[PDB]
């Protein structure tokens, strides 16, 4: 009746792939009972968000008090509200340059060789119990950890850190959920000040002893330019960065096991080359997403219409990512597996010229897109030359959630013969 509460329902959690075709066909710009929109066509979304900067503004002030009212002047919410998801242009256009300036594809390109050694670690500490036959939670050991573990690689953090920042990362969410108790609040300005108060050490830290991470980078002068960001928008940019990485990164290395194990025929492709590996997580990404539908409100500046259908000037709209993924004006046989649709083409483009929306599109496109790309091209062919005979142990246990698609447990075993 609702689609955001239709899609939050435990079969659509499990498979909302039927209910999004509907959309699409039926109730393409969904007016929801609280007067946000969901568009769920891939032309639509495609046009919603190469429209954002022009048709639709970020959030205002106002906004996010209606969208968080029990927060409304919360610590927690003026760090959300401090991202750069939640910013529009032009203060959008310089953050995202200053920051773009320095985490760069060369600077990603340079964890492949952690990826891999944190992967082989992992790996080899569940790999005595697998050899005894026994059952893996390989969600909880490994797809959280791997994120995690390269977050403080990149940002040049302890171990300890970030897993601390983790915890209080689920703090801070818990505590700007509508239904928040005042608990919740109160723990979550808590985790917030902590938060703040250890960037703030960390960019101390680096600035008087910088080394070869990108807090290092992001704090030291730069040769062409004396623009750089403030310490108060370094700690919002690390803090988004986690929080862009936070569970997103996860659920994808879970989808690609989970797709590695189901269609085991396409296993293949991971055993290539780099253009052949490239393109069995592309399409890992087009099959599912962590969100389903976007975090970020797009308001719409004017009247606007789709088709027939008003969007009145203030309105929020959100995109549903994965149904423009599997819409079949966009991907012919949407519900099958097939890594050929994006083999040696750009990243995110169909051979037909159709592009993945898993990342978004437009100004708002994932900073981290390169930095998940790469991490699952560098674990999955390890994962899958490790235990070649992996198999699923049970059925996934899915983390009951109202915004997020992830696992609570992926359970694998090895194949054995007595
Ligand atoms: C597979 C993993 C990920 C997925 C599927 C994903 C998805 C997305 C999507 C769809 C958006 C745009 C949302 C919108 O336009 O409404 C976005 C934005 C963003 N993501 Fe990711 N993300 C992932 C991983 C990461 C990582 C590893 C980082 C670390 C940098 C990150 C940081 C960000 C940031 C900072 C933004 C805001 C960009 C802006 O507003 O200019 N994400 N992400």
């Amino acid at each position: 009746r609702d689609a955001f509460a239709a899609l939050a329902a435990p079969e659509n959690n499990s498979n909302p792939y039927e209910y999004m075709r509907w959309l699409r066909e039926h109730d393409p710009v969904h007016r929801s009972a609280s007067g946000i929109f969901l568009l769920s066509r891939h032309a639509d979304i495609y046009w919603a968000l190469k429209a954002t900067g022009d048709t639709f503004r970020g959030p205002s002030a106002g906004d996010l008090a209606r969208l968080f009212p029990r927060a409304a002047i919360s610590r927690s919410l003026n760090l959300l509200a401090s991202t750069l998801a939640m910013k529009e242009p032009p203060t959008h256009t310089r953050l995202r340059r200053l920051i773009s300036r320095d985490f760069t594809v060369r600077q990603i390109d340079s964890l492949r060789p952690s990826i891999v050694q944190v992967t082989q670690t992992r790996l080899g500490n569940i790999a005595s119990s697998l050899e005894k036959g026994h059952v893996v939670n390989l969600h909880e050991v490994f797809s959280v950890v791997l994120p995690m573990l390269i977050f403080a690689e990149l940002f040049g953090m302890t171990q300890a850190d970030i897993f601390e920042l983790a915890a209080s990362i689920r703090t801070i969410l818990e505590g700007l959920n509508p239904h928040a108790s005042d608990e919740q609040l109160a723990a979550s300005d808590a985790a917030s000040l902590e938060v703040e108060r250890y960037f703030e050490g960390l960019i101390e830290k680096k600035r008087r002893e910088p080394q070869s991470d990108l807090v290092s980078v992001l704090v030291s002068t730069h040769d062409d330019d004396d623009d750089k960001l403030s310490d108060t928008e370094l700690i919002s940019m690390l803090w988004g960065i986690l929080l862009g990485g936070f569970a997103t990164t996860a659920a994808m290395i879970d989808h690609a096991i989970l797709d590695m194990l189901a269609f085991p025929e396409q296993r293949r492709w991971l055993e290539g080359d780099a253009a052949s590996v490239k393109a069995f997580i592309e399409e890992v990404l087009r099959y599912d997403a962590p969100a389903m539908f976007s975090s970020i409100p797009r308001i719409a500046q004017y009247d606007i219409t789709i088709g027939d259908v008003t969007i009145p000037e203030g309105a929020d709209v959100r995109v549903l990512l994965a149904s423009g993924n599997r819409d079949p004006a966009a991907f012919p046989d949407p519900d099958r597996f097939d890594p050929s649709r994006f083999h040696g083409t750009a990243p995110g483009m169909s051979t037909y010229g159709h592009v993945l929306l898993s990342f978004g599109h437009g100004i708002h496109f994932c900073l981290g897109a390169q930095l998940a790309r790469v991490q699952l091209a560098e674990c999955l062919p390890v994962i899958n030359a490790r235990f070649p005979h992996l198999v699923l142990a049970g059925d996934p246990v899915r983390e009951p959630s109202a915004f997020l698609r992830t696992f609570r447990s992926l359970p694998v075993r090895l194949d054995t013969s007595g």
